[PDB]
């Protein structure tokens, strides 16, 4: 019992986590095999930032200027190539630590661990979700660029995140590990401003379902809806629309309670048209959206 | 910028899980030096745990009825004793990834880090607190028996608890690393109810100060209090009374931020008041009370 935002253990990242510094900008890489990913923002200075050509700042740079630390001992940098918004730093030693990995992009609505680091130590970690407007709501300061989002499966981290930048509105951005962005960011320090931030419907009904599991049944009500009538109050709350696949995404959850994957999309409509009325689910007095059916039956089944 | 339930990485904690059986019984042990740490409960079978003796029943077990497996090896039992409410079984060798750690008894309102685990391997990684009633909120399922609580000073992991039970409400109870429950419940299958659940009222202050840190300042009024009339509205509200010394621990966010303590606690005297009235902070509908001050300055600066 109990339902908590609970995050991977993190041991397996940490063991990635390296220092980099091209001539007066530390930050974070990723060190797989024998390859070290960061943010290519490595090679700016705060004012190369306003209007950088990574192209041509890259020219100025050659192996011997990224300082890649491990630890406290030095990696030798024997390559590096630009992909898109990372730098693929070649070293001429393979990551003992480096565990089973894959780099996946994800959707919006799923969720990733972070492992914050700070001058390639990690400082904490913590769970968050790909936001539907493409941004991510992290905890990060300067220095922290580099920082990686994650998954696991048993003994396989899915790489998902790469931390670049925070926004004007303290939202953060970043790319999947081949350096694509997710949504329209740019790394540049210039006028980004996110779009509308919905909230993820079909994860609000996976946390209402480990709700009930977790014995807070008060919200159950006696009606049941429609796709197509749950869609038109959940486009009102600025809620994602629920799609069939959706639906079926929570068929385990449906089964495990008994309770209607519509019977719960009645509930919702009815705690959005209602509000809470100064009660709580789950210690929450707000509905919750980052955790996915998924997250739900593996935390409450106790996936290892 | 961004406020997360960060927990400290777990990579250190993880080294150390190992999974402990006695006979039908199957639970988490902590692997330290040439130590085994785990629940003194692992001896019993369901039905001893009504009315069990633990001396007695340890009588029947010795050193080779404790199967200890690190990873998918097996330690070779040397000895086995109980202190309190665990065991702790000498083992052979002495474990390779041992951190620098500590054995500290926290007190109600301070916070850790959890690593919940299963069979000896880990699932998750959460931060939780040690409630004033002596509970805590976890996340735990069966099985989960010998996870621990903990915090980390650079190098050093302080080791404060070790899951035991959970309490027929939901609620969680364990011990300190001696084998001492935090509050008065004790390891039987037996009626406990837990007192009541206050509020952490100097955590919820620091955590009002981590949001003005992140720009969330719509809850700072024109009004100051003293620590007697701030406590007469916190008596009414199930808060903990605050003291000179939790004055004391909020002076560093105190300075952060320009606004003086007896400030903060009349915003606060006025959200108890008034409510949020639909409102949020740090992205959350309620007064958070599970960050310390010692958190807050921590994230907001990027310990490592
Ligand atoms: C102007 N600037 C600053 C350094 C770096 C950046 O955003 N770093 C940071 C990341 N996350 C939180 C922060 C909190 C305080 C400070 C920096 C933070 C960055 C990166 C890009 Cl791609 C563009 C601009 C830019
Ligand atoms: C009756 N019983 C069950 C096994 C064990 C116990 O509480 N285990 C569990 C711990 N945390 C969550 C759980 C969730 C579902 C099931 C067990 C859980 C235990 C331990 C003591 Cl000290 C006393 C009684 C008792």
């Amino acid at each position: 019992s109990g339902f908590r935002k609970m995050a991977f253990p993190s041991g397996k990242v940490e063991g990635c986590m390296v220092q980099v510094t091209c001539g007066t900008t530390t930050l974070n890489g990723l060190w797989l095999d024998d390859v070290v990913y960061c943010p290519r923002h490595v090679i700016c200075t705060s004012e190369d930032m306003l209007n950088p050509n990574y192209e041509d700042l890259l020219i100025r740079k050659s192996n011997h200027n990224f300082l890649v630390q491990a630890g406290n001992v030095q990696l030798r940098v024997i390559g590096h190539s630009m992909q898109n918004c990372v730098l693929k730093l070649k070293v001429d030693t393979a990551n003992p630590k480096t565990p089973k990995y894959k780099f996946v992009r994800i959707q919006p609505g799923q969720t990733f661990s972070v492992l914050a680091c700070y001058n390639g130590s990690p400082s904490g970690v913590y769970q968050c979700a790909m936001r539907p407007n493409f941004t991510i709501k992290g905890s990060f300061l300067n220095g922290s660029c580099g920082s990686v989002g994650f998954n696991i499966d048993y003994d396989c981290v899915s790489f998902c995140y790469m931390h670049h930048m925070e926004l004007p509105t303290g939202v953060h951005a970043g790319t999947d590990l081949e350096g694509n962005f997710y949504g329209p960011f740019v790394d540049r320090q210039t006028a980004q401003a996110a779009g509308t931030d919905t909230t993820i419907t079909v994860n609000v009904l996976a946390w209402l379902y480990a709700a009930v599991i977790n014995g807070d049944r008060w919200f159950l009500n006696r009606f049941t809806t429609t796709l197509n009538d749950f869609n038109l109050v959940a486009m009102k709350y600025n809620y994602e629309p629920l799609t069939q696949d959706h639906v079926d995404i929570l068929g385990p959850l449906s089964a495990q309670t008994g309770i209607a994957v519509l019977d719960m999309c009645a509930s919702l409509k009815e705690l959005l048209q209602n509000g809470m009325n100064g009660r709580t689910i789950l210690g929450s007095a707000l509905l919750e959206d980052e955790f996915t059916p998924f997250d739900v039956v593996r935390q409450c089944s106790g996936v290892t």
